[PDB]
């Protein structure tokens, strides 16, 4: 059958939820057996995200393919099971490097090269070649509807509904229906403002999501309807819920999923949510509250460690467990000393670049390993406890990584071709995506993972010195796990302690609120443990 | 079977000749057998143009049922068989009057009367009112989309397309697409702003019809379609023809009226156009040529004597007459004199009011008594020619209208109520629309209609004097029609003159290019014979 | 001096307080010493607000000359001492009303009527009317910008500004700028988008007054500034606040009415706030507490009782009192009996028209009256007041108004023409505004008020019927007021009761926060002495 389009735009304002809105009603036509695929266009000139800062655009999440990616394809991944790829997100400036290479060797034979239609049959290919050969394709276009950035893409998905047609093709539109508490009335005014915005440029909307505090009621929904040429059933409440997984059930309780199936001459089961109404039974019925301290330097921005949060959650709808996170600046550790991390069942130190707060994250993994605190160290938290120890165990003094430190006694970590030891002898790459990692036979990750051979994602440069592991391993640390022929440290343990784990590749890529993932299962299990033993 | 309505909107710029565009089309329907009517929509706040001076927007039309209206109801009587009514023509003013008067009386019961919906509730009503029992309503919005003065018109029929559905609605949008010297080519970019500007107001145009000096290439048809939402086979091009009576052909050529029966699903079959293209024939198969002199004070704007113009042109078609029509302004025969009416085959003096430049014409009415010129006089023609006959034959010194001179000893015209004769002795309102007039046994006029009764229009107050008339009539002038129980004179002849003829009413509103009109026929008929003579 | 004009427009949604904000900054201009003025431009076909219902967009406020208008002049008359008139308010219906009757009668001289400029040109001559011999004119433009109903009036002021000059005028912009909480920011964008709109009508905004329910952080205001093409300092925040007394303030503190003196080159002092630093600290110091229970058949809607509500405010003002406003049913009274009146301190029952829900207001005016409750009785308040009296005290069996039951044999209101005894025997029009009014010797009212003649303002045309009065007299109810040559009775007093007073005229609309008003000062107080006996 031919490949289904559906065009999510956002109007009015940013912060909407669009990608948790896209991401649910993905959830909900892959619960009725459809092949779905979602895909994040950013309007930013940045090439991708490897370049940009944690603490501006958010955590930079990792395909297995090894793409950097916006944070939105970790919303995607972790409402359907369908893996994204590079062909899942791409930027205004992928598309304008692309054009601009294919200009300057003439690739256009001497043609002017205009936005139309150059860039934008480039946005037109990449969406093909992202989404041909599924049932359904959510394409959620970034910036909001009004603004320049986000033009090129809503006129490329006008001339894409055009060519494919509107049988195969529909538009759906987010807009904020703000409360005002001095009339005690719902605003349409917004949303009938951002749907002209949207037909000034040539795109009728098909179904309105309409965001606010509270449901929109009937009376209101109606008045949009009208105002915007949708027929009432295709305007959909979306309300501030206490839990997004509850949204997958909120759109199929107002029809959205029917009306698409309807629209694209679907012929498929009624949506099964059973797993999401698992998911909201084991979120709203803690039996117990912990309170895991989140160690880190992007903490200005929580979604610098959005992955990180969602994977700590779904440690505790595992458990039962109700997650307190607190988000410690390191750089406060270093200032006001492990004052600052009493009160804490466990502790975690999540990725991070740079030297700015790591003595402080150093600090913490020293004072996690001593009053023996549940610690999980993720890439620069297994660097910083692979330094505490060495540091404070193996009276390696001074050691750091070369990152930090590049001409240090003892780098503990450094990338492989600076790989050195105590005297300066040496012997005889970035790491992005899945890589198989080797676990071993006695270790506490073996049985959380319980299987010999694990796949997790990397983004790391700066590895485990290999030159320098005998002398740490002989002095009491164990190594969990391994990968490649250079047989690379991946995971860590410090045996003598409750739980410590510390890895290479960060795991809270693959964590998601159905099946969990096992190392935060066990991390929050030893925090509820160690929470009640004081 | 619903009844079907196709919304005509302009764009870029006002002088489109759109409602010559919608007549052609509604034609073409006519002559496929469907069911047809056309109304206008016009934005002025005027409660109807009976107030409106013809040199604003030109003649004021009046229907049988005495509505003045709109001169492109002129248009639509000349296009089809259907008789305009005052359902046919409504304006912003009268739109709003009535809502004010049902607003003051309390008919709203409390509510806030608003824009929307209580105006444009109001429009739809009209145009249901207007249009219900027709196979195919064609609603011509007057103004330019992107004015405000449309916007309630606008937001009316979009409203209307919805609740009725996009079955048994189309939006017909007409652009400029304008020719540029410099660089030789046609421009899509105003239609294209324009379409965007019709989407912004929440109207996705069906069809666009594209006016330029030259025909639109299938390539600049095929970017208009592109870029507009329009199927290519929807983009017709209508270039300036040198005849209108072309246009029907040139839409049907195009698959316009194929288009819109289908999108309506409407078996019907293929369109004879035999009295179109024979109108065409005619038109370009003259024999003789014709200098009729129109000696009038609205010349400054040719479109106030729009109908009459026509008239003598349909009158030219049936005599095969090539009929040149020398615009004269009266007042330069007050100046100039006589000279300015030579080389005349004939001279017409169309309707009026105010005595500015009525004198210009009582001299040329006299020039063409004395020199046996042909004379056709309308309304104020009449008015004029009786003044002329009264002065210069039945010797009444300073004989005028009291509409001019209200204390004149002569008042030869003058209101029922005002009727006087030269001593000041008596006897013991508005005529508008169809008035039957009985024609005189031995009267060219009767010869002409071939008919005891005929039915015309009237738009006058000022009557013929009966109390003057028998004096008169003994100087030689003949009444050859009268109509009511007051016996009131429609028609008068000068016996004495080869074609000398002025009525009280317009028989240029029940002229038609196709069944033409006894008097015009006639009246260029005479022009003819009076060239051959010199 | 030329007259300096500020065009107040509201953008993103309506129901921002726009009018409490243009009131605000006219008291901020009042304290300079500056002759200002307010008037209120409403984008409603109604000819004025006296047939709509208080349901719809509130109070029908009634000026001194007995113009009823919109509510928004009751806030112009509670924060500038400049007295409303119908000059101050006019609606699109008056606009339309008044070109209509121009144009049917001719004295546009057979020009085509347009939006532009005839309805242009009423609209900007009857701002000039309102406007002119003051310093500073704040014109309020209804509804929000982007809407079809504003247009005309936006296209007015345009035209004004370029006429006028820019030294002269003033484009204010108030918007919405929401806190979203799943990004713990404030947004920018609806501010941006309602700013385009305004320009895309050719208004460039000088003030952009930003409403959110917490203060516009600097960053966002110099974001706004910039893509706004306004100076920062003329980016005002303005956050909900928890009284409008503080607002004058808030805006002086932001250097809004320095900024507008500047552009408008005025040399005054700077503004002594004093009267309404008065007001704040009397509001935040109440010593006591009272509940008045408002009982009244429009409480769906509090707007309906605007002025009561803030006219019962300033009598807590005036006493220290802080009161707790119930707004209770009056058809609740009719199912459920007096026990939804207890624990009231005092009762009030407003105006209003229709039988619905009065005879709940007879039950709760005998309520107040036999359980020596504090009564206020408005128009209707008073009629349910005489009816309750002229049943259970006079024994007159089914006494009521004809409003409510025409042919009754005790008809004790009723017009004047219609005035009858309990036998059907008879003697040998609506109120509007300021009526002078007789205050009797021995009443409560003539020592609350302290003169013997008052001015207050009336809308009702139902009167106390004088041929029934003598018998209701002699049953104990004493006359406290009349007025006129027909000697109307305007108030009347329950003297066996510490406070029972019932008025035809709206008190509510003379009262101020800062000069409050003698009948509230009295009923509060009464209701304090009530709360303190129990
Ligand atoms: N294109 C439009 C849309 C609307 N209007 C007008 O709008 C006014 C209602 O004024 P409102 O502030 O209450 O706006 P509303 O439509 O109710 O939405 P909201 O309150 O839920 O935000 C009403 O006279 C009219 F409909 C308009 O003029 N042109
Ligand atoms: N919404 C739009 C539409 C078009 N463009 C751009 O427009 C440029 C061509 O500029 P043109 O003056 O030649 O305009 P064109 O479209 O050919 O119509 P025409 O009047 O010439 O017939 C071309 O780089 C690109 F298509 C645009 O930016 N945004
Ligand atoms: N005419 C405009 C204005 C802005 N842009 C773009 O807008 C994006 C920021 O997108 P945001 O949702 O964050 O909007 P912002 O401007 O911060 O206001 P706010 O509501 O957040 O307070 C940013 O890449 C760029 F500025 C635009 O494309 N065309
Ligand atoms: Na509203
Ligand atoms: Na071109
Ligand atoms: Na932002």
């Amino acid at each position: 059958m031919t490949t289904n389009y559906i065009f999510v735009t956002g109007g009015v304002v940013s912060s909407l939820g669009k990608g948790i809105a896209a991401a649910s009603l993905a959830a909900i036509l892959e619960a009725r057996g459809l092949n779905v695929t979602i895909m994040k266009l950013d309007p930013y000139i940045n090439v991708d995200p490897g370049t940009m800062s944690p603490i501006q655009h958010g955590e930079v999440f990792v395909t297995e393919d090894g793409a950097e990616t916006d944070l939105d394809l970790g919303h995607y991944e972790r409402f359907i099971r369908t893996k994204m790829s590079r062909r899942n997100n791409f930027t205004t400036g992928r598309i304008y490097s692309d054009v601009l290479r294919k200009e300057r060797r003439g690739d256009y034979l001497g043609a002017t090269v205009q936005v139309i239609p150059h860039i934008t049959n480039a946005i037109k290919e990449r969406v093909l070649e992202g989404g041909e050969g599924h049932d359904v394709v959510l394409v959620e276009i970034g910036g909001t509807v009004g603004d320049i950035e986000s033009l090129p893409f809503l006129e490329a998905i006008r001339q894409m509904a055009v060519e494919i047609g509107r049988e195969h093709t529909l538009f759906m539109h987010l807009t904020l229906v703000p409360y005002m508490a001095a009339s005690g009335e719902v605003k349409t005014k917004p949303t009938q403002h951002s749907v002209k915005e949207l037909l000034s440029i040539g795109i009728q909307p098909d179904i309105l999501i309409c965001r606010s505090d509270r449901a929109v009621p009937a009376n209101e929904r109606a008045k949009i309807a009208l105002f915007c040429n949708v027929p009432e059933k295709a305007v959909i409440s979306l309300k501030d819920v206490d839990s997004i997984y509850k949204i997958p059930g909120l759109l199929k309780s107002q029809g959205l999923d029917d009306y698409i199936c309807k629209r694209f001459s679907l012929n498929c089961p009624e949506a099964n949510l059973s797993e999401w109404e698992q998911v909201i039974f084991e979120e709203a019925n803690p039996v117990s509250e912990v309170t895991i301290g989140m160690v880190g330097k992007y903490i200005e921005l929580p979604d610098a460690y959005k992955s990180v949060i969602e994977a700590l959650k779904h440690g505790g709808l595992k458990n039962r467990v109700s997650v307190n996170i607190k988000l410690i600046d390191s750089q406060d550790v270093e200032t006001r000393g492990v004052e600052i991390l009493k009160g804490l069942d466990a502790i975690l130190v999540p990725g991070g670049f740079g030297y700015r707060g790591v003595e402080g994250m150093i600090t913490t993994a020293r004072f996690a390993r001593e009053n023996n605190i549940p610690y999980l160290g993720i890439c620069l938290g297994m660097q910083v406890a692979l330094i505490d120890y060495a540091r404070h165990v193996a009276n390696m003094e001074n050691a750091n990584s070369t990152e930090f430190v590049p001409d240090c006694k003892y780098p503990v970590v450094a990338l492989i071709t600076e790989w050195r030891d105590e005297n300066g002898n040496v012997e005889v790459t970035m790491r992005l995506g899945a890589q198989q990692c080797q676990l071993v036979d006695d270790s506490l990750v073996r049985q959380l993972y319980n299987a010999p051979t694990i796949v997790e994602r990397h983004r790391h440069r700066y590895e485990v010195n290999n030159m320098l592991l005998k002398q740490i391993e002989d002095a009491g640390l164990r190594v969990a796990g391994r990968s490649g022929d250079d047989q690379l440290v991946e995971i860590i343990e410090v045996p003598n302690h409750p739980w410590f784990v510390a890895c290479q590749f960060h795991p809270e890529f693959t964590s998601t609120p159905r099946d969990g993932h096992p190392l935060f299962a066990g991390f929050v299990k030893a925090a509820s443990e160690f929470q009640k033993r004081q």
